[PDB]
């Protein structure tokens, strides 16, 4: 059973804009170059984002965590009992992301993924950020979540809720204009209130964003400042309807754009799945 | 499995009346007036109570909730193996009461009720009570409970536990004369020590009372008050013994009393059935 | 410097049921029968109320405590350079009110008061209500308060905040009709609200209430019943606007009313005067 | 499955004395006489201890407490499959107890067994203490406990974990002399250490003591004093070494001794049996 | 100003069972051997407890400690101005003493006294009793305290209060039979209940008791055992009522006895005197 | 199911050497030499450490604990069916290790090994350190841990997870020199990180250390000093990576080494196995 | 009166080391290079010790702290009184400090000293370390503190307490040798155990070594690592017996020693002055 996202890759057309963002925007570790590509880090674990040099501009994989042996064993049963082709990692490719072991495979739309377990933590190399930040929101949380756009949101939700055991938080119906609602699924695999989302944005990318979560306001509040200096702000500060997340949106080098909050709420085990009207309590204006 | 009261429907003869009562005596939010009828919240759902024109000045039906799709699919077959006429209720339904899933039936005497998952939610459109209260206490232990009287007891028992799967709280032996004692039977559902109570009680209406629960004592304080400018107590303030509520009833414009209470105490796992024979440790004068 | 209302006498024409009203209704324990009368504990020491057979029918005596016998030489001091007449108690009086030392004196218009230090405690008879209430509120707040009638408040104010030091908590306009408005003070010595209120109140009396301060609401509902029993209550459950007392009154076998209370607020060092023109938030209705 | 010890019933010789040590020396509150003979309260019940004029002064019955009708529905099962003769209680018998229903039995060695469920609460009737004691411990934990004498403990320890279902907790290894070693097992059915111990001890009783458990070192410390007043104390202060029981034991009018302690520890999920070599850490000296 | 009782010293007959008794019986830590007699320990401070051989078997003196050298200061002149004969210790004593600077002197009926700042910390050197304790309780109450017999306790209580500064907290009148009655006066000169109570017992020492505070409850009844094997008690457990230790008294090898208890309370800013008629709430019974 | 890690036995050339060196040095409890060795103690058990003479200079057995006589049927039946020889202990191995019941065994490799249920408590003769300790760590989490030398590792695991149950927290890739790494697996079977650990070092014990849990960051560094005083210490004070326990390692007179600790984390639910490539964060210098 | 130390300026000849020790191994951080010299930051104050070209190799001076303009005024005053030569600092001075008034004097043996208030803070640039390190202890408690080497401890304690108003916490008699024994005195003016300490020791020094003080033991520990790998650590970890300090000490590039600590206590209104006869409880081996 899959217990949270652990890491993610893109490959972009500028790596140095990216290093740039990641550390001096965003305030992630800079972790070293490897056959992985760029790593960036933002807790105890080796790396949780590789940025690699591609021409997609876009999230390349995403690699989901299982706690053992016995769940990757489990979910490599679950895929191949539902037709998917799932290819057991080489010890190569185990090597370049720093796990035990993994299984790789694409989501119905051709978004490479991994199901891993035992990954790599550097203890003994504390993690300083790139600029002032207090903390990251990981843990049992995992990296945090990312929205994933698909031109067919009912065949998406089946593969990932019957075969990846994804489990619905909530959903937004999102109105795109007087003649169009496109209803966005969030869904969790742990206390995080969606690890993931799914819905039927024309988006030019793979996904619509990703998030990090920091641990305090002023996290959020130096960070706003410092990306929109350079005019990246996409989404003044606001907080969203059903994760209640405080945050703000920007924009990546590669066009992606990324969702910086706080104070998120969690899932718990009287959770009951609702729906929602609009996105956003308050703020969230788009620029 | 049902999780909760999700809402209330009634038919009243004067709808101006009942509007006034609820927003200025009890302090309900006014939350528009649809094909639902006029609307009423007490929380962050769009809506809890619904009030439509109607002869009987009644409870016209109940919404239970369950937590999503697969819950609204048990309880389906439960019925339907229980020989209940079941009906999937349409999109134009659905639409109506703001949810995603629901199914209609009836209770062995008659009561309209609803199964329903996914509610709406207006996080974006802040609670303001229509006069001072601290809040209303819902969330897992949902809207509040109401009591049921019916012609036999224990046919109405054998439906809501048997099929519905309510469980038995405690049961009061009402004294209602020399020659007339009746049980009143309490089930839960949740947390809440009573969603239901069952009671072969000789009255004109479906249902004796239906209770609304505040944050403080101040706000059954101020309330009673309110009410009792206009000579609408019926009972003074008092504890009852089982569920230890601090409470006082008055009588809504059909008849049918309401009680509002404050700190009442939850059931748990090491929970035991219980007798008694008295409804109130102090006060609940009759008036 | 007065510390509290350390004790009270009362003279009364009906012993038996002063005896029976205290113990049976508001649950005080008997604590015997000596020279200084029918003796009543709430708490740890010997006695905090006596009645002894007069013609009156009111409080005969209060007793203010001191510290220590040091602070008892000030107030002795402080008085006779105002001019008051005081007596320093003798040992038969001491003993009588099983104090260390005391001196005695009459407020303006006639009330005997008493100074006192070291009185008796009883740890080794612990307490033993005569009715199922929780507990008392005393310690450093002494026993409670009492309203004192005066015919003129303004040397009645002069004399117990100049010479006896309380100071000033709020004052509340009470409107006693049309053509009548007389404000009432609340007077502090210590972190309850108000030891002592005064007010020019046409009363045949020498006090308005008295009041006890006990743990829980349950503590005054169950109360309330067994005075409401016998037809004594003079005013409905309520919460008083300056101390927040939620309380109700009842009339004693003298026809001088009783304050049964919980909950009331207390007197911090950034407390300010304020003024009110209701003695109640809720309740409190005259009956 | 049991959940408590719930009630016990006493057949004495002189009912008088029984009354006088229950209340004076205890802290019981009597609660009336009835059929089921005189009753005594430590908390909510309606009763938990009844004394019946009887010749053998000695434990009658002992009620075990199930938390609802399934739970009745399955121990009278599991009885009937072992072999026990099991006799539904009538109507009459269930009104006598005051309870809902009930199953009675006898053990392996003749003691009179009673399974119910549904019990009378009286919170209506607030508990008031015979006796200064701040309050009881019962709640999830029961009545308390009792250690049973009987000639064969492995066929009394087959009868109580096989067929009743209670847990061992630990074992005593119970030095009686040079020659003899008698192993006293303690048993659990909740978080109470133990509800019910068996030993084989040349006692002319059903059973070695009953234990009540109150809120504070003082009750125990006063009612130490109010029971060596009369020469009835057996052992002085001590602390057990399996359940850390702080008490003192006292022989009641029938011979049989209670012990009344306060701050025993409970038994958790972790809980492992263990052995030990002593009854006691310190005190307990038998006078 | 006096803030604590810091040390005492005993003159004794027989060093060896003062040794044993003070290591073996109550658990304090042998501290080794000097010009100051044989040291014991209680916690971070060198010494606490000095055994010299001598014939008097009883206290020798006793040590006050003052927070500096202006304390002491003040504490010279104050006793110079009241005529009192001090003397500056020498070096050589501050050494044996192991204390920066002191001052010596004795009360009106001859105990020497001093008064001393600056005594030696070992947190080197671990504190680790010689029987199995949890701790004693020291810090800013000090040692403990001791109960001075004298002839004239008038003529006590105006040295200790108006020349040490010692304040009263309160008095237990002693019923020492029908024609004799005699007040034990309570002193604090910090949190600690009583650092000095005065008497006018007909002892044959300058002590009644002295007492030394535990942490826990266990550590008072595994102590009574330990000095019951030996015949040693002179009082059982029980609670005293006014500074409400739960203690036993035992008899040291020089008849004066030692109190060891647990859980006294403390003396606030609102404390208040008051006195007792009885030295006990329950137990301390005389064996 | 094995509960914990639940005594030692050492086979030693020098019991005297060890005798010293565990009291003295690491601060254990003597408790005293039966045909089971020299005992020492550092909880409430009988003993968890035993000393015997020996030639092989290293850990004799180990016994694991289970909760009851259930609990070792089920594990003698899982070792049957995996074809290990098991021997039930006899009433003299019992009594001689003062536990109820236990069967023997050994691992794949020759280790001894014990399962039983039932030790022995000795809450009557309170733990005293032989050094100041304020306290060790136990309770659910056992006596501590151990890792054990083997030359196969997967042989090693595949009988310790597959056959006794411990589960995996997580792998430390040791380089032991240029062209040799060695992992080192870490199982817990309770919440403490690891109750063994097994890694293929080539060292001429079973055992690369065993390791002890206190209370304090002081007890470990007051021991660090006393072992230091002797040259013994064999890795400075440092934190490890996986664990995140505070130790230090000395040499104990077989050659074996310990691990004396503070403050390490414990395994919870959403734990997932990672691995690591240091196993220090800082410090745990060799010397 | 003074409030704390709130920064410190050294004069070295190698500037280029100071800064890269100060930041990669300590984890300051750099804030920039001014006429006041190399600024270094902890917290939110826009510097706390500055690093100047210089010859002497040390401390060149060092600024405490007042509230206001009025403490200014009072100590300009205390210190003119005192005969001791101020000056008031010019506007110059003060912008180069980036403080708003100050005067500037020097100790008896020429150490240069500035007194000051309104220094500047810089909240809109967050401190982030140059190393990893969770925090600095600063707030009420200021920078830290220093050991001021002296040749006459008298003269310069007359100084330090009578003119600059700092108060004794305690004592350490340093043994240096046989026929030498030094006190330190420590000093302190807020909570922090001791911001000054006073010692006659025979350094080429002004200082003896400065604190830092961290929030974490890891800051310790990793910190630790780092200078030991450059082999310039003098002290091994250990606690202090007056501070309670656990820290490390270590050579700057100027020979003058820092200690870098956790952990410590503070300093209470109840305290009192003690002498020691080590500086350290364990630990702080001399390398
Ligand atoms: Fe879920
Ligand atoms: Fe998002
Ligand atoms: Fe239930
Ligand atoms: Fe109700
Ligand atoms: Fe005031
Ligand atoms: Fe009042
Ligand atoms: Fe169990
Ligand atoms: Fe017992
Ligand atoms: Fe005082
Ligand atoms: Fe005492
Ligand atoms: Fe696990
Ligand atoms: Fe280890
Ligand atoms: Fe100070
Ligand atoms: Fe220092």
């Amino acid at each position: 059973s899959i217990r949270s996202l652990g890491y993610m890759g893109f490959a972009v057309s500028d790596v140095a804009a990216w290093r740039s963002f990641l550390t001096q925007k965003l305030g992630l570790m800079e972790a070293g170059t490897t056959d992985n590509g760029d790593l960036f880090r933002i807790d105890s674990r080796a790396w949780r984002i590789a940025v690699q040099q591609g021409e997609v501009d876009d999230l390349a994989f995403a690699g989901y965590e299982v706690a053992d042996a016995a769940g990757l064993a489990q979910m490599a049963d679950k895929l191949k009992q539902a037709g998917i082709a799932v290819t057991t990692g080489d010890a190569s490719l185990a090597r370049r992301r720093g796990v035990t072991g993994l299984i790789t495979f694409a989501d119905p739309f051709g978004l490479p993924l991994e199901i891993y377990y035992g990954a790599s933590e550097v203890f003994e190399k504390p993690f300083l950020p790139g600029a002032a930040v207090s903390g990251f929101l990981t843990g049992e949380q995992g990296l945090g979540h990312f929205v994933r756009c698909v031109p067919d949101s009912d065949k998406a939700l089946a593969f990932y809720t019957d075969v990846l055991g994804f489990q619905l938080s909530d959903v937004i119906d999102m109105k795109m204009g007087p003649d169009v609602t496109v209803p966005a699924y969030f869904l969790h695999c742990n206390e995080r209130h969606h690890t993931l989302a799914i819905a039927a944005f024309p988006l030019p990318k793979r996904i619509h964003h990703f998030m990090l979560e920091v641990a305090s306001l002023d996290d959020v509040g130096f960070a706003f400042d410092r990306v929109d200096a350079d005019g990246l702000i996409t989404s003044t500060l606001g907080r969203h309807t059903n994760d209640h997340m405080v945050s703000f949106y920007a924009s990546t080098p590669s066009g992606v754009e990324v969702e910086y909050g706080w104070s998120a709420r969690t899932v718990d085990r009287s959770w009951v799945v609702v729906r929602h009207d609009s996105p956003s309590m308050w703020g969230h204006k788009s620029v």
